[PDB]
């Protein structure tokens, strides 16, 4: 039973300069929103068709005025999208927002830079784009979010994020809760700051070192409760915050068992009383409420702040038990002739950088052949006290081999796409790209992302000549935004610009 957070306590966000503590809202407690499942336009055993529509609207979050929000196929966040390993997936990306966006499938092993939906995949106002892909990767929880470069931070803040569930045959065979919305629920962890008339104001809250508001928002709900009607419940934790770290535990120190990470089931279940998640990380846990009587309640906390109340209703006894082993991890081979790649994250605030530079949308920072796993050493250069930087790579699911030459954390033996790197620490990852393209790698503190803590790698088939890709440029991006907002390029405000400008550089 893991009873403490794994990360280095001195580097926790709560020691940040200008740390924003969470405060319990006075808003009335209400049922946790569970995003509906997006209904396919059509579906067979072999093909599924979806239309995913970015849209602007309004959402009742606090008593009083509705908060203006953005969402996918709804006003805030999104309907949950289900993908299936081996199923040919066809998606119409529709943008009905007043500004351009991008549709990034975080953790999905798809081609880049277009299907990947990163910096180079704009979808302009009024436009529809079509993509198709077949996922060949294990069952897991992924997510969809906006990824214009910039500002990913602003678009996520507005509400553009949705859970993506990947199903496969192996997971389906297992005794896990799986009744979506009944005993299997998203827990998208975010925070916001509400201004006058219950509005969000990213610009007013902007901080190049990471934006955090004092009001926790879970699945777009303030002060939620969940009605438990089964002994066991599956929680799909997703850290969807711009910066905040979640340090999760129950009252009574009720234990819970992690069965999944970002990219796969864990090889074996891992039991915990206290679990920490950095930005973009996912943890699927099973909670067993068998020791509670009907009518009782149990609250989930982050640090000393209540997040989510579980109300215990009558439930049937559950006699099932987790197998000793959930999933077999097959590590790809590493060609000994390959170098160990060294990636160095540095800086904070406006001076964030990777390998001595801020992102430049037309600069390739690295290449790697497809189909060849390589060791990546990833270092967080910050001296103590520092912050934990969650490092993320597009177009892959990696394995974690070591932290400072020692074992990874107990819940890091499955496939992952995002890893918290502590000040002074070097983590060794095993990284392979199955598909050619251009893929970002960056910190997932989203203000750091926007502020230039990002690079891109061109993965290539060595049997073919170098491919040419149409990369977005910053002049094109700013022209578009200018037209869209009815202003001149020079008066455009974007999250991340301040970091570039203050360091005298440009994207
Ligand atoms: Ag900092
Ligand atoms: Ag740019
Ligand atoms: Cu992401
Ligand atoms: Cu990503
Ligand atoms: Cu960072
Ligand atoms: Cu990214």
């Amino acid at each position: 039973n893991y009873t403490d957070y794994f990360f280095d306590e001195p580097a926790f966000d709560l020691h940040d300069g200008g740390y924003v503590p969470l405060e319990v809202s006075d808003a009335p407690e209400k049922p946790l929103n569970v995003p509906p499942l997006l209904k396919p336009d059509k579906e067979t055993a072999t093909d599924v068709y979806y239309t995913v529509t970015a849209e602007a609207g309004e959402t009742q979050l606090l008593p009083g005025a509705k908060t203006k929000t953005w969402g996918y196929n709804t006003s805030l966040l999104g309907q949950t999208i289900v993908y299936r390993r081996g199923q040919h997936t066809h998606v119409t990306l529709k943008n009905t927002l007043p500004e351009l966006t991008t549709f990034h499938w975080h953790g999905a092993n798809v081609s880049g830079p277009y299907v990947d939906g990163g910096c180079h995949a704009p979808v302009y106002p009024g436009e529809s784009k079509h993509i198709d892909f077949t996922l060949e990767q294990p069952a897991t929880t992924l997510w969809l979010h906006a990824h214009p470069c910039p500002s990913t931070a602003e678009q996520v803040w507005h509400g553009l994020a949705a859970m993506v569930i990947v199903k496969d045959d192996h997971e389906a065979s297992l005794p896990l809760p799986r009744n979506y919305g009944v005993d299997d629920i998203p827990v998208i962890l975010q925070d916001r700051r509400f201004h006058e008339n219950n509005q969000w104001d990213y610009r007013a809250d902007y901080d190049p070192d990471g934006v955090a508001g004092p009001t926790a928002m879970i699945n777009g709900t303030i002060n939620p409760y969940f009605d438990v009607t089964t002994q066991k419940v599956r929680l799909r934790f997703l850290n969807g915050a711009n910066r905040r770290e979640w340090r999760l535990h129950f009252a009574d120190d009720l234990p819970f068992t992690q069965i999944g990470g970002d990219g796969s089931l864990l090889p074996e279940p891992v039991k915990f009383t206290h679990l920490m998640l950095t930005c973009a990380e996912r943890a699927e846990v099973i909670v067993d409420f068998g020791q509670y009587h009907e009518g009782d309640e149990v609250t989930l906390y982050t640090d000393d702040v209540p997040l989510l109340k579980f109300r215990i209703h009558a439930f049937k006894p559950d006699q099932t038990t987790l197998p000793d082993k959930l999933f077999d991890v097959k590590a790809p081979v590493v060609d000994p002739a390959l170098p160990v790649r060294h990636v160095v994250m540095q800086g904070m605030d406006e001076g964030v950088a990777i390998d001595g530079k801020k992102f430049a949308m037309q600069r390739i920072d690295a290449t790697q052949p497809i189909g060849k796993a390589q060791y990546w050493d990833v270092t967080n250069s910050n001296d103590a006290p520092g912050m934990v930087h969650p490092f993320h790579v597009h177009g892959t699911q990696f394995l974690v081999l070591s932290r400072n030459g020692h074992a990874p954390y107990p819940n890091e033996h499955g496939f992952k796409d995002t890893i918290g790197v502590n000040p002074g620490e070097t983590v060794r990852l095993l990284v392979r790209f199955d598909l050619p393209g251009v893929y970002m790698y960056h910190c997932h503190i989203i203000e750091h992302l926007d502020g230039g803590m990002m690079a891109q790698i061109e993965t290539f088939d060595p049997a073919k000549p170098k491919q040419e890709y149409k990369l977005m440029d910053m002049d094109t991006l700013m022209m578009a935004l200018a037209k869209e907002r009815g202003v001149k390029p020079s008066e455009i405000w974007m999250g991340g610009m301040q970091s570039y400008e203050k360091m005298g550089m440009k994207m």
